[PDB]
């Protein structure tokens, strides 16, 4: 069904034509080509097709449904070719490097994003998931340029996050006409009609003092107007303190059109609030009890699980890129915190690592542990992967290449933390699991930050580093007022930072994996399960023990399906099954968003976040939000799901 | 109600203030402010008050409610004031042409098209009525530019005419992707959307050998799939001579995307045939019976009014602007027909001359005349105001500025050809108003060209006149093959216009004078009354006879409310009168056509010829397209209005 050898099918994909027009239609780069056929004995032989075979039945499908290269609707690629096509892809002449992540990622100890995934090795090879793109200007020929270019990266592969604080609102002066303007909501369906025929996938950003605040929480509410909906878009809010604050005084809050109260979104903390309280002071805006906005927020969020939750001066006051300007938003699953502006579009090239790799029986006695050494050795290569990807990505707008050739951030993430602590025996919620949450979020950070500076060694830093946070010794930890949990030297790492830069603003953005998990066969990224059953498929390790314990039965797997995927309450199951396998309806928030808040010390971005409420009401989502705001979080919320 | 002196008023706009924001909000020009300043004794002591009596109530509300100029909710302006505006606005420091143009206006002679009686002498004066807008490219980004353009000219006042004959049609290749082109209909949605968010008003040019065209005719059906119609845009057909030869053959005719055959709609007459054919021999598109295609054009024609019909060979035949390019489009109305390209957008500033201001008793007992001679010095006057307005322009895009800087083109129109017809007594169809007809539209032509002249002596002809028609001798009747009817000396015109140029590349396209005719209280543009009834106001013509034959009673006035207009089959009613006021639904469409092709030998451009036919059939509309065709005419029809 497949051709084997690799080069025979690296010529096939080169030469590929499509027959209906007899337009030849390359799908491998000039260079991919001439590398592999200079290469041929090297390459050919290195690849392992027992590997193959790594995959499940639905980590194959999801590869062959959509991430194989078809030749006139076939399958023209191997799982084992694809690998050695993004390796290439990303390491171009050096054969050496390609080989080293050829065999890890052969051996899933970790993969890159999708869009890598997609297009490594290819003409186009546009390898960014994400891109953070600015407002140009409250006007027409603004409105339209931001249009196009968020059209024009659509194109391609990836999400937008789009901040549009500076638009302004219903009902404001226009100069030159009698009319006023009809404000966001008509704007936005502009942006989600591009969306939907430039073939959804856009994030929208705005702070809750805008005046057209209360429609923009509503995009996506399956009822009402169809005029006042823009259902393909997803709303983010972008949260100062002071809002947090006058909702929990029960104060007030006040709105404005931009036009009338300027310069809001381009200051954060003190300067913010002095700014703010001064505009609301002198009448240029609207006052309302700041708790009606909060329960429309919390309405809004219950119904859709929309907006998210990000916080704005958490995401200025802790940012490495805070030499920059002052960042206003972030992405499309808002993990992406960096600065963009009218003629700098942020992007970034992401990768996770498969976290139950490490774990090893190595030992004396039965007992599995975890080889931190190995995850510091990989969380480098993955480091060195981004870092090329950067320099040979086909960048969509000049914009996206300004932004990223200045200032070089990448995003490594994981896969797995539930399968890991599962394989541990360490409960989810459990001090163990606690311990070892921050020590894998420690190496990783250790490691990228080290393979980062050893490229600054080699090639300078980036651009904008003098002046940085990590330019004058502070680490991310560090402004969150920690001392690190010590497994790794940072003294060491610090000095060499401060001496010699690092090639990378910003390593870390854990995201939510949701393809390449399940490409690997993982759980999916620092998440619990969110049930053991997920044409049914009984969760692995679970069922494992419930053989060995010799009570698996037709008994046993239908009170799974009738209690879907929770084994609480079955009746003859080992209590330490049962706090094991707790699902994420199962586990308290406050002990996701401790969690959370650990790992939050070594993550130079933030991590998508998403909450889930068992039987929600108002007053528990809200001390979920304060409680995450208060810990210090970026995102305080990515969805929520409830049910 | 309103301040009486000029510049007192001219004061109050100029300095007004928003009081709600506290801007500045002149509604005057420095230049026109600074104007009537230094003149404010001449210009006051002009106006003759009396004249604001020479409106109807609602010729008077039409005004009220969207041409004076409100300070704050309030009319601030008077039409005296409004007319005195509108003249320096166009003649700046030219006092003498100013107060002409003030005289004649006032007396109601003439008008300027709306966007002029808005915006002539106020900041941002854009006062031209049409753009002609070519789709930059078959690419994305060519899309967007073309869609921020459209944007950046709906902000201001003014249609467009948007050919889009260079999209590649569903299931075109696109390079880069496995997934294909969606077409037009979603990319008409995206310009639909558009057109509603910045404060309908497109019209869509497309050749009927696209291979989208079943969906671009049927897109303002009011029934079907919501994404497949986009109900605020209008279609025309830009049709070449071959299609309906096929047609009236009961032939083939050939669907391509514009990529699989490049070229057809950049030549035209012959050079498209011979390169159509070719085409279609070489098996480049989908064949299909020509009367399935035509018969779909009646059905939506029937249905919706539209799509409306515009003959590309013969607009490409017959235009002065043939040494630019092939013309791809008209515009909203489907009278402009105007050169257009990536790089150039043609613009139109528009004004009408008011038939019957030109009637006078002036003879030996009482019979009415008409006197050319003063029309021919009238249109002299508007020929030259149009041609001012060029240059004191604001283009909204600066590809608009290219093309009417370069070509000048420019369109007089009429309005109240029934009128005059009703005063001399002359029925419509009769010889006597096929002879008036003729001979007001040539002196009309000879008036404008002999300005343009006289302004080409002045000045130098326009940029692009060297290699035109106009340059050799050839004038619009020859381009007709016909000799002119010989009222006014042509040879003379000609030896002048060969030797001294022309200022303006184009000058007559008689419009729909929608609005404009309602202020001056006439009927339309060449076109018969559609009822001589229209709260209830009995045509006053009619009124005026049956009072003075005494049949005028309330029996009367229901058998007109309830024939609604109609005078036909009314017992006791002269026929003398009948015949006189016939409505438009009671008049061969093969009379309206004759005039129609009559007057086309003195019309640059085109003409907005809506149809009226009263028991619709497939055969009468199909026997109407076709008659119109084969009689040479440019726009066969605009609107179809039935019942
Ligand atoms: N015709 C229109 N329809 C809808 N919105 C408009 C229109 N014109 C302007 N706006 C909105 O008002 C804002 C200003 O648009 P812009 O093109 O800058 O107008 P402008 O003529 O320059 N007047 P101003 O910006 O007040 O000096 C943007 O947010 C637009 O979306
Ligand atoms: N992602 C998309 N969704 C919808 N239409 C598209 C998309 N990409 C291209 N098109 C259409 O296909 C045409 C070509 O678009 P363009 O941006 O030039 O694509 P391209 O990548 O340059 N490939 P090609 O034009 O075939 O060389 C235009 O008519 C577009 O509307
Ligand atoms: N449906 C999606 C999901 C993610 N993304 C982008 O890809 C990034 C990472 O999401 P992910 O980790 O779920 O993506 P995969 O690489 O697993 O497909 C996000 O931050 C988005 O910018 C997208 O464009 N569309
Ligand atoms: N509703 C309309 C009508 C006309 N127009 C433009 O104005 C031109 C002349 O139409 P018209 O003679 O009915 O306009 P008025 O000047 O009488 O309002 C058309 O060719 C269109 O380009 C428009 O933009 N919107
Ligand atoms: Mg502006
Ligand atoms: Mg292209």
């Amino acid at each position: 069904q497949t051709t084997k050898q690799f080069s025979k099918v690296v010529e096939d994909l080169y030469r590929y034509v499509n027959a209906a027009t007899g337009k030849p239609a390359p799908m491998i780069s000039d260079d991919v080509y001439n590398i592999v056929m200079e290469n041929k004995d090297k390459l050919n032989s290195a690849i392992v097709y027992d590997r193959d075979f790594q995959y499940s039945y639905f980590g194959f499908k999801t590869l062959e449904r959509s991430y194989l290269l078809r030749i006139n609707g076939q399958v023209a690629e191997r799982p084992q070719h694809l690998i050695m096509r993004v390796a290439l892809g990303i390491h171009g002449r050096d054969i050496e490097a390609a080989l080293e992540t050829y065999n890890l990622m052969s051996l899933k100890y970790f993969t890159h994003a999708s869009p890598t995934l997609f297009n490594a090795g290819t003409p186009k090879p546009q390898m960014s998931s994400c891109f953070l793109v600015a407002m140009k200007e409250d006007s027409i020929e603004g409105i339209y340029d931001t249009l196009k270019e968020c059209a024009l990266i659509s194109k391609t592969a990836g999400g937008i996050g789009l901040h549009i604080h500076n638009i302004r609102s219903t009902g404001s002066y226009i100069a030159g006409t009698n009319g006023t303007s009809n404000g966001l909501i008509p704007m936005i369906r502009v942006f989600n009609n591009t969306a939907r025929y430039v073939d959804g996938a856009f994030a929208l950003y705005l702070e809750p003092w805008h005046a057209d605040i209360f429609d923009f929480i509503d995009i996506r509410k399956n009822h009402g107007k169809e005029e006042i909906r823009a259902r393909d878009l997803f709303p983010a809010l972008w949260i100062p303190d002071l809002f947090m604050k006058r909702v929990e005084e029960n104060g007030t809050w006040t709105l404005f059109s931009p036009t009338s109260a300027p310069g809001l979104s381009d200051c954060y903390g003190d300067e913010f609030e002095a700014l703010y309280t001064r505009y609301e002071k002198e009448g240029r805006g609207k006052t309302i009890k700041a708790q009606k906005l909060w329960y429309s927020i919390l309405e809004a969020q219950t119904e859709t699980g929309t907006p998210f939750v990000v916080y704005k001066d958490a995401c200025n006051r802790k940012s490495n890129q805070k030499n920059l300007g002052v960042i206003k938003s972030s992405n499309l699953c808002c993990e992406i915190v960096e600065y963009s502006a009218p003629d700098e579009t942020a992007v970034c090239n992401l990768a996770s690592v498969a976290l139950p790799a490490f774990i090893e029986t190595s030992e004396d006695g039965k007992t599995s542990t975890y080889n931190f050494k190995k995850l510091h050795e990989i969380a480098k290569v993955v480091t060195r992967n981004l870092n090329r990807v950067i320099d040979r990505n086909y960048y969509p707008v000049e914009e996206a290449r300004k932004s990223n050739m200045r200032h070089r951030p990448i995003a490594l993430g994981v896969q797995g933390l539930a399968d890991t602590f599962m394989l541990l025996r360490l409960p989810f919620d459990s001090e163990e699991a606690r311990l070892l949450n921050i020590q894998i979020f420690e190496t990783i950070y250790h490691a990228s930050m080290e393979a980062s500076c050893e490229l600054a060694q080699k090639d300078g830093p980036y651009e904008t580093f003098q002046g940085s946070p990590a330019s004058q010794g502070i680490l991310q930890f560090d402004m969150w007022d920690q001392k690190p949990y010590g497994m790794w030297d940072w003294d060491t790492l610090r000095k060499d930072i401060m001496k010699h830069g690092v090639r990378n603003s910003l390593t870390m953005a854990p995201m939510p994996t949701a393809s390449t998990s399940q490409i690997l066969g993982y759980n999916e990224c620092f998440e619990p399960v969110t049930s053991n059953m997920y044409f049914q498929v009984v969760n692995p390790y679970l069922l494992r023990d419930l053989v060995d314990l010799g009570i698996w039965d037709e008994g046993m797997k239908q009170y799974l399906i009738t209690q879907n995927g929770s084994i609480q309450g079955l009746p003859n199951v080992p209590q330490e099954l049962k706090d094991l396998y707790k699902t994420v309806w199962e586990i308290s928030q406050k002990t996701i968003i401790n969690m959370a808040a650990d790992r939050s010390v070594y993550i130079d971005q933030s991590h998508s976040l998403n909450l889930f409420l068992r039987a929600p009401t108002m007053g528990k989502l809200t001390s979920m939000h304060f409680y995450g705001w208060k810990k210090g979080l970026k995102t305080g919320m990515y969805y929520l799901r409830t049910q």
